[PDB]
């Protein structure tokens, strides 16, 4: 009749690892657009998703199921224990007193990197202080870079379809704010190490004068921009230099990066896969080497996602470290702003200019200060070593690739005798749980947002991909999100008893390598509910608790396409997160170089 | 404007330019069999979904959870910033046992006088028997619990108040009352009484558990299915100072109902007046202590079902704060509005109860960070308390909006007798989006509710509710998870604007009710009634404290043209009870509890 449960009483030893793989037909063109009319069809409508609710298990689990704890809407954390071996840095400086701060804790910077080599050495991305060292050395200037970046993207066509990586550039924009910035390496007077760095936006944070359409074409219309976001004033205020808006799965409904109304962005390792989604864009213009960094939303992995199957790095922060005023998914409960950099110096860098919580969340959350891990010392190791590295073995290695568990692994061996890591095995109960709990949690305010504009006529102009989406968040009732916030109570108690024993928790990134796209997508997008999901197999636990995590390249593949590692850490340990993925580029570095690869500062 | 889709914004509008928007709840009357049709038809596939939607687009709540974008961030649960200390209270730490708080709000008390329990003159008025008054007669030795037991035990069984069709327990054993009355004799004959609160007599509501009786809700089926196994927090608090346990109360099914009507059990009638509701749910609650019977009665609240019957029979209801009280071990344990208040005769009694059960759970107290409980000092500790140096908030087109000319009236009095009296400032305030607070809180009460008995109603038990249940269930699975997030967007427009009006005054003071005891129609009697108008038209008043966790009272201040009991509320800042209680203690003065109900029972003789 009724499935009875108790969370903090439950014996680790009894949970077994349940994997059900997500069921959900696999449509594209035609076929795709008569679902889409059936799902929103009257009476044949709500047949089809309560039938999908109920084939997956996810009527059995907020219907059927009573749960005995209360709900936490939102992520509560414990005092947590002061980290190890970090710096303190106010949370209400001036982002480009924290840059500086920052710069003390990188390695010194060594100017035989950039200028001269020896022209048989291997191939690396450039680091952000190689574009500040090159324009104070007066090698070249901002203005030189901007022209060099416009070029590109006209020659190739990268700010219109049918593959772009902007959906609102402007190239007289980007010199106006390079000559400026070019004008201040001349007097003498930059503003910080930021200053003439060019970064991308995500198409759905606010930074003027470009408006906010979320990848889709009208939001333009009834949500008008007004002033810059909080993380972009911040890298505003650094010198630093707005691209433009990035190419992004619309709304952020989607794993993939397909977008049917401004183009599908191609991954720059190989043209015909996906990018990942839904920062598609941002990761791809960052894998390409255009820019230097890029900023992100990840509410169920839009920033770890599309890292992993590009190649780059990307920071996924604690839920309220970033200020999200100014962005689509401001008020939510699972999303925030990172970063998505080439290399782990590049992601410190801009995580450093961009944090900062807000006023509200201030006085809600309680964050700890910000921390920023000494990246470099001569003393003996004494925060990598002590770290005990949880991992769910019989999570870790169910993947749809062997290639991605092994290469992981033998990171984690070389985390071992490279600097004396303990590997602790963990469990993770009820993850089923937490996946159904996910989806309604971030689908919901999602839906929430757009309801006005949808029923006002704007309905029709959505993608058949998120009106697909759309068509199972209105089957959630009320009913069901008090039930989930529910089990995100069960979920962090789980969680909390983990972090008690171990400092992290290691998984690969996603559970395959970069997808290819089926050409029948390339129309009209494209339902596949079981591959959506499969990429998120590893990242919900970070988005649904609040955790910070990072995905950090470690390799490649067979056919070689990268690998993502990824290291979740205990509530506001960004450095301890941060430290660790340093040495995990140490002893991985990237090497092979991207397909479709710009070489900008020569 | 209203055209195509609608705009908001909060922190930026004029106070000037919000003018008052009036009733306009509209629902169907049905009772009988055109309620039981009306209730297949609701559960009917098709044809059900479109007559809640029209009742949703009707009442204009689809406008507002579909049609109008706000540009405010979800608040959840009431999240409230640092207070200013309350003037002239005792501060007690909220880890001290309940029977040291007990001997602490004593001291706060004024000096019992022998002269009003033993010995007076036999032409004075009517009062109800203070908790002071039995705790006397115990210790002097004039009465033992034991022989009270006896009496009550005796006017339960003469007239049927335990059974159906009026009864005013519905779970009631009377060799556990003796047991429980025995040790309490005892203990004043060995000479070691635990507390003042050692031999009284308190009724808890069916939706608390309370050892030995099951909980039921006011259903017939709950304990099949949710069995209890231990004493709740705020009973086992309660015994540990030797009260008396009476037994469960009846009351509205579940709580989904401001009126009393329980088709499975009967329906209490009000001892003012017996073919009149009670109001709900704590109907039971309400009725056995404005009778006469106990002292004390625990209740909840989360749509004022502490208050409203309060006002409706004449006593007086303390809704605290939300997440003072610890509410483990209810059927309305981790909502979002409800709370664990006391229902007493008079304010006296009502501190002394609410002294011994307050205290946030551990989890509570992590997220809401409560300041420690304070006293108010009853005495007249100064000269010129501050009870004048106090600013009550008013809005005068919302505090007329009453389907009575006399307790419009009434409460009026009040207010100008508490300004002569006293020195009190009446400062006009106005209540913006008072639509937006009605929906966002029938979806934030109605959610967790249909959400912990899902799966129970699944497995075949939904047909063993009533037909007053069902027709709310039916309302109720038609909140989307979307239309939940945008109400917790409106609980916090709502929140900065009660936020702005309590740093111009010290709490806000309305009539309790919008009406006085409402008729019970003959024909409701049968399988309930479904009156969704008169619902909501009893909690216009009571919602504020919900929704947003101010904490609240309901205080007898007269009575109207045929002789029914008119409330007053006073909410007040968040964690500041002895404000509230302070300020109601001087409302008694003025206006004190002078005609006796009909139905009334004289305890201590
Ligand atoms: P990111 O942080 C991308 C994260 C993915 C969010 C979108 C996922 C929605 C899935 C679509 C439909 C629902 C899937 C399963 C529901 C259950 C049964 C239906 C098959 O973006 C910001
Ligand atoms: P208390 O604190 C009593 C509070 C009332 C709870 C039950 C009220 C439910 C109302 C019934 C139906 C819904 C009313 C309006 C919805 C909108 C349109 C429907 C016509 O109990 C603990």
């Amino acid at each position: 009749y009724q499935v009875m449960k108790r969370a903090s009483e439950v014996d680790l030893s009894t949970v077994k690892y349940k994997a059900e793989t997500m069921k959900a037909p696999h449509l594209t063109g035609l076929s795709f657009k008569l679902f889409v009319n059936l799902l929103e069809a009257p009476l044949i409508g709500s047949l089809i998703v309560d039938y999908l609710k109920k084939d997956n298990g996810m009527t059995k689990i907020f219907r059927n199921t009573v749960i005995p704890e209360e709900p936490m809407f939102r992520p509560e954390f414990p005092s947590q224990e002061p980290e190890h071996d970090v710096v303190i840095v106010g949370e209400d400086e001036s982002p480009i007193d924290r840059l500086e701060t920052a710069l003390k804790c990188l390695p010194q910077y060594d100017p035989s990197r950039s200028l001269h080599a020896d022209p048989v050495s291997s191939f690396r991305y450039w680091k952000i202080r190689d574009y500040a060292y090159a324009y104070r050395s007066k090698l070249t200037t901002p203005l030189q870079v901007a022209k060099r970046i416009i070029s590109i993207i006209e020659e190739f066509g990268y700010d219109k379809p049918p593959t772009p990586f902007l959906i609102r550039f402007d190239a007289n924009e980007v010199i106006k704010q390079a000559e400026a910035s070019t004008r201040r390496f001349e007097q003498g007077n930059p503003i910080s190490v930021l200053d003439g760095i060019f970064v991308t936006i995500k198409d759905d944070i606010d930074c003027l004068p470009h408006p906010t359409n979320g990848g889709t074409t009208w939001l333009h219309e009834d949500r008008s921009v007004e002033k810059d976001s909080a993380v972009v004033s911040k890298l505003r205020s650094c010198g630093a230099i707005l691209l433009g808006k990035a190419n992004m799965h619309e709304l952020g409904m989607g794993t993939t990066g397909n977008n049917s109304n401004y183009g599908t962005t191609r991954n720059p390792h190989d043209p015909k896969r996906y990018t990942g989604g839904s920062s598609s864009g941002s990761a791809a213009i960052v894998a390409a080497g255009l820019c230097s960094a890029a900023l992100g939303t990840d509410g169920g992995g839009s920033v770890r996602i599309p890292s992993a199957l590009c190649g780059i790095t990307g920071l996924k922060t604690t839920y309220g470290r970033t200020d999200m005023t100014g962005s689509l998914c401001e008020g939510g409960t699972v999303e925030i702003i990172g970063p998505l950099a080439s290399s782990l110096e590049d992601a410190f860098l801009v995580y450093a200019a961009i944090l900062g919580s807000s006023s509200a969340d201030r006085y809600n959350l309680k964050p700890s200060p910000p921390c920023f891990p000494k990246l470099l010392s001569h003393n003996g190791s004494n925060a990598i070593g002590s770290l005990r590295l949880g991992k769910y073995t019989k999570w870790f290695n169910d993947v749809s690739s062997s290639d991605i568990s092994d290469k992981c692994e033998d990171i984690l061996k070389l985390l071992s005798n490279n600097h004396g890591c303990k590997v602790v095995e963990i469990v993770v109960p009820e993850l089923e749980e937490m996946r159904a709990a996910h989806v309604i949690s971030i689908g919901s305010p999602t839906l929430s947002s757009l309801t006005p504009y949808c029923e006002a006529g704007k309905n029709s102009k959505l993608s058949y991909d998120t009106r697909t989406s759309f068509a199972i968040f209105r089957s959630f009732s009320a009913s069901d999100y008090i039930a989930a916030q529910c089990l995100r109570r069960r979920l962090m108690e789980y969680h909390l008893n983990i972090f008690k024993d171990v400092d992290v928790i290691v998984t690969p990134t996603t559970g395959m390598t970069a997808p290819v796209i089926p050409p029948d997508a390339l129309k009209n997008g494209e339902t596949n509910i079981q591959v959506t999901t499969d990429l998120m197999r590893f990242v919900l636990a970070a988005n649904l608790l609040g955790f910070p995590a990072i995905s950090v390249p470690v390799g490649y593949d067979k056919e070689g396409l990268p690998i993502g590692l990824q290291i979740m850490g205990r509530p506001w340990a960004e450095a301890t997160v941060l430290g660790l993925a340093a040495a995990v580029e140490e002893l991985a570095p990237v090497t092979k170089k991207p397909a479709i690869f710009y070489d900008i500062l020569n």
